[PDB]
């Protein structure tokens, strides 16, 4: 049912994170490589999802794209300035089992960046836990 | 749409397989450790999914009912379709045929996690099993479940 459907990505993400950290070579946690691994995997998956489907583009990230991955829409899309958006998820699926949380946000930052890349957009995407398990993703167009 | 909905799993599985093999240490391909990693990851995900289905007496009644659940509700969770054919000898061997296995649309590395999935699912339903797989005629695949 929906409960199992809503767990599938969390379970797979948990394996990705655990395995990247467990399998890290000497110095790769400390030098940021575990992070780039997670962001780069997210990028490829984001690209791939797009292949199966500026403000209009961002609402699609917030709605159809978020719903595919997380079974719900983004709670709030805000943009204060040309080229920078804040996407707020009030109960971020991947944190529902809890600086040390950043590793659980990296893959998703990549997902958003990859989806945008294949729509012709260069971006930087960062994230922070607002109040566990709420999260804000900051999308910065380049 | 549904095209994307099926796709998420395939894409994540591609990443898992790629990563295990890219990250493999000296001797881990040859000694079978890449395969056990993928089976073990699948086992854990399969267990986790079981925990998210509602249980009652009649669900998972007899062994064949548990097997039909694996073929239907469980398979659909992951692959967005059911197993095409379930065969048993009723003496502990089941063969699950997927005529168009979505991860295929060297084979071993692409079946390991799914073997693990099945086993972990069954484990959390009280069943000890060994699960093996082969490509019958690409992209058709057969999963053999042997109840211990």
């Amino acid at each position: 049912g929906s409960m199992a459907d809503e767990a599938l990505f969390l379970l797979l993400h948990n394996e990705m994170v655990s395995g990247v950290y467990k399998s890290a070579e000497q110095g790769e946690v400390e030098n940021g490589r575990c992070i780039t691994k997670l962001e780069n995997m997210g990028f490829r998956v984001g690209q791939g999802l797009i292949e199966r489907f500026e403000l209009d583009i961002m609402k699609f990230i917030c709605k159809d794209f978020w719903t595919t991955v997380f079974k719900k829409q983004i709670d709030n899309l805000r943009t204060n300035h040309q080229g920078i958006y804040v996407l707020q998820d009030n109960k971020f699926r991947l944190l529902t089992q809890m600086e040390h949380a950043s590793k659980y946000l990296a893959f998703t930052c990549g997902l958003i960046r990859g989806g945008l890349s294949n729509l012709g957009i260069k971006s930087i995407v960062t994230a922070e836990v607002s109040s566990m398990p709420a999260c804000k993703f900051q999308v910065m167009i380049q």
